[PDB]
């Protein structure tokens, strides 16, 4: 007789009757409380249902950052249906694989910034273009608008039974390869992940946090989109990042929290200098000397353990940053100790757990692991194998039962009978003080496929040559991992996107002969 | 293919990768470390296991507070079995009569205090006794005893794919009837309890609890023993509480938290006042002035909202304190608001919501919603129709959405065509200023069934007559519930477990009639 653990939904229902008047959503000229957000749900829920959209269907959200967002996840969630996020700024080939893959039967769009991408997109579709398009961002009659298409639904509850461990928000994940695939996160995932936040950063109904990441990434939903939204406080959105109208509804909405990455902090604040604007609310918790005593510094277990500064593993397939230096307090390893919805171990390729010291792939079991990738049998039969989700990340245990990542699994060089992980190697080599930041290609070799090679960038203040750095890595791995030759560089290559070049670094070294 | 969600097992084995040399258990000279517990833990569950405990499977633990309990939770819990934990000082009808509901397939008893009691039940089960027996404060080689049965298993852990929601911990409850039934808590009601009260009291691996409240109440497992489990901080147990063992501990172990009540704290102060011994890492929720300045004053939500001075609402059916004054800030109502894990609705007699201000059962779903009483199908299906659990307790909502607990509607008046809540009405008469405690009962009458009655205690510094009360309830309550007559009394009648005697104030004052 024993009912459902807590969906989405129920989050809502809770919150319009304990928190009637309070401010639940932000977004330019819209605010709504509890009950008028629970209300537009409803709404929007009964307008999806009568379009035939129920357990298991699908909606793509290609536009920025909205209130609306939230909306259609919610209403999504009553259903037990599911929205992607979709990466606004995927080119037309990009944008037409994942609306193939993901198959939605109803497409929310954004005109403003991203029309042309979309026209682009529904004509390379042709005939094979049959989910129903609604603009976002349209006039509030449009026909074809997302306003219209919920105004013409009732205010009833759908009130149905919905199993939480049903998909409800999905984000498009690629890896190192480029091949990208949406991660499925259930009502469960997203709940434990905000409970685990809400300790992290000691969140409450008070908090005030703007949606300053972007949706389609993990990052924003974890640190505080869906704490804040749990725990009954105010959600403020801004489309993207502009750093004056971020400035201005830090100040305005008196926010306690905000998705900010260091170079935004810096444009925030030299604009803020000398007006007497107040950010005092902001709890900094990045970058904190770069706010010139303008915010308060987060007194958190997320800024206080070093979280904040990264000392954490995770990906989206974890519901986010699911190991952090915040559990179970000083540790060895750069990563920290699970959270509670997770356990870890470290798998060698044979499935057989590693010694402590000895590096092999993070694989997880609990609450936080996702319900796999949408359409992608093969790669999910093989990737929870053994009960185990693999999450193709390279690490480690410390003697202090801390964790280390490492990098990939998906780099590997075949060295004769040894399998190689450049990734173990770059870390080995980047522990040495002189050392910045290393990388380790293959280079063919007649007689075993590859030989290991490594391009080091030194600190500027520092020198060290090519054997000192093979010697470093004598007591510290495997003989057949050590690099044979050494390169030194100013800085390695990187995408456009900010990753490391490896395609570039194998054309300008001779790499080559990868497994 | 997506697995299931973290279980009790998946902690223990986190944990003794985690903290490999951390404390978990201190009891008396034993000190188990997260990997000596979790070795402990595989031996008794593999020696369950050869005794034919699996899946579904009862052990019933007679005992005071010890380790053991811990470890057969956690065992038990590896092979989806339960364990109920059983009130010690049941007398001997009452300990047969749980012994046949929970029909465990094994036993666990202590000698120490007792004995007595234990035999005389044995001896009425008569040839019903077909569990196995095990004395868990034997001699260590006693072939009756918990540690040789332990010891006889194996090391490894049964790896078993067990659902959380199988209960694993059974408390057994008692309605105001005096009817007992056994609460089924899962692993996942735990879990999520112990997740809302890390946050509500900041618990983390470095808190160290005194488990000084009885584990057969969900008081000493919410606050703070599964948190402090879940986060990898220290148990200390303590069998019962002698004041004077109490405070070594609460020295030894460097206390961080213990479950203590007023009168306690009084012996403990009295006993430690000018003998220098530090008490100053223990954080004093309840009662914090009593400590004079020995303790230091606890600064988590559980204490500044007032949670801990009781400012909430709960039962083990919810898991314990599930509604409290910490979740959503300032609240009209005396028990605030749910947590995380738990939406909340006011139903009246036909199942239909009550309005604002009207009393009417407390119903709830959720994550932190028991699976049911153990062998109660009747009970259970009425007690979770429509798929909301009933509490049978009695509240209303406030207008800013805050919660009020008024009494139970187990009691329950009805006069002509009138059902009556005499908590209602008690709750309405403690709201007068002269009033410390009011009773409401009913007396017969010949034309309609009953009367409204109430017996009232006054402030010993204030004064008001019949008349006054009863118009006091004029604008508060419904004309027909108000009482017809008022009788005031120095104190209301006790039981000996120092709850309300209403038989004995029935008796009293001409009660009778009732429905
Ligand atoms: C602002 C970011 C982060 C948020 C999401 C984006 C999409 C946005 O425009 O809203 C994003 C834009 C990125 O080009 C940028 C800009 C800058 C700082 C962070 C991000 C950096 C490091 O060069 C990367
Ligand atoms: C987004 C995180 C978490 C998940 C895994 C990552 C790899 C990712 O990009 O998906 C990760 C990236 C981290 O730089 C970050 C970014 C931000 C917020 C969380 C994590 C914080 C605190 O500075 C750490
Ligand atoms: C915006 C992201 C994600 C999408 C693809 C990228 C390439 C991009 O610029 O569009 C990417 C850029 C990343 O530096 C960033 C920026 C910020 C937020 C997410 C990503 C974070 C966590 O620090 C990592
Ligand atoms: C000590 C308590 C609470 C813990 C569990 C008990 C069983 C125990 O002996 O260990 C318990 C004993 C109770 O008679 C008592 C004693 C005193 C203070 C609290 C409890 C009070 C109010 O008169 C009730
Ligand atoms: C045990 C609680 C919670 C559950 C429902 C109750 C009725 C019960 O006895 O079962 C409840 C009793 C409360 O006096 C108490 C006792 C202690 C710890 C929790 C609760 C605290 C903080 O002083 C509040
Ligand atoms: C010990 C309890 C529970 C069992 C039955 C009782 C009668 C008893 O004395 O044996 C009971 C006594 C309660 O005052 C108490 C004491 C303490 C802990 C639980 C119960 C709490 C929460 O303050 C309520
Ligand atoms: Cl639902
Ligand atoms: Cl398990």
């Amino acid at each position: 007789n024993a009912l459902q653990h807590t969906t989405i939904g129920d989050v809502l229902r809770e919150h319009r009757r304990s928190h009637p008047g309070r401010t639940a959503l932000v977004d330019g000229p819209v605010r709504l409380t509890w009950p008028e957000l629970d209300d537009r749900v409803n709404r929007l829920a009964g307008s999806l249902a009568a379009s035939g959209i129920g357990r298991g269907d699908r909606i793509m959200w290609l536009g920025q950052n909205s209130f609306r967002v939230y909306e259609l996840i919610a209403a999504a969630g009553k259903l037990g249906a599911m929205v992607c996020v979709g990466y606004w700024r995927w080119a037309p080939p990009e944008m037409e694989f994942a609306l193939r893959d993901f198959d939605p039967h109803l497409v929310v769009w954004q005109h403003q910034e991203i029309h042309e991408t979309v026209a682009r997109t529904r004509e390379a579709l042709g005939s094979d273009d049959t989910a129903r398009w609604l603009r976002h961002d349209s006039a509030p009659q449009d026909p074809d608008g997302y306003e219209a298409f919920l105004a013409a639904g009732g205010l009833a509850d759908p009130d149905l039974d919905i199993d939480p461990d049903s998909p409800v928000l999905v984000l498009y994940t690629a890896a190192m390869s480029g091949r990208q695939c949406g991660s499925l996160l259930s009502h469960t995932n997203l709940i434990a992940m905000a409970t685990a936040a809400a300790w992290l950063g000691d969140i409450d109904h008070t908090t005030a946090f703007l949606n300053s990441g972007p949706m389609f990434h993990i990052g924003n939903h974890q640190f505080w989109g869906m704490p804040t939204l749990l725990m009954a406080g105010k959600n403020v959105i801004v489309r993207r990042v502009v750093a004056e109208e971020v400035r201005d509804l830090l100040v305005a909405e008196e926010c306690t929290h905000a998705f900010l990455m260091p170079p935004t902090v810096a444009e925030i604040v030299r604009l803020n200098r000398d007006t007497g604007h107040d950010l005092s609310r902001l709890r900094a918790t990045v970058a904190p000397h770069l706010w010139e005593g303008m915010a308060t510094t987060d007194t958190s277990r997320f800024t206080r353990s070093g979280a904040a500064a990264g000392r954490g593993y995770g990906q989206t397939e974890l519901s986010g940053f699911a190991v952090t230096a915040a559990y179970g307090g000083p540790a060895a390893g750069n990563a920290g100790r699970p959270g509670p919805g997770l356990t870890v171990r470290v798998l060698d390729t044979a499935g057989r757990e590693c010694a402590v010291g000895e590096a092999g792939e993070i694989c997880a079991r609990g609450t936080v692991v996702h319900r796999g990738y949408w359409n992608r049998d093969e790669v999910n039969a093989h990737r929870f194998r053994s009960g185990w989700w693999h999450t193709t990340d390279l690490g480690r245990r410390e003697p202090d039962g801390s964790l280390t990542f490492l990098g990939t699994t998906t780099r590997m060089l075949k060295s004769a009978a040894e399998n190689i992980f450049p990734a173990e190697v770059e870390n080995c080599i980047e522990q040495h003080p002189a050392v910045r930041e290393a990388a380790v290609i293959g280079v063919p070799n007649t007689r075993w496929a590859q030989d290991v090679k490594a391009v080091v960038v030194l600190e500027p203040d520092a020198g060290v040559s090519e054997q000192e750095i093979i010697d470093h890595c004598r007591p510290r791995i495997a003989s057949y991992k050590k690099p044979k030759s050494v390169a030194f560089a100013a800085a390695l290559p990187r995408t456009v996107s900010g990753a490391r070049d490896y395609d570039a670094l194998d054309k300008e070294y001779g790499g080559g002969g990868y497994p």
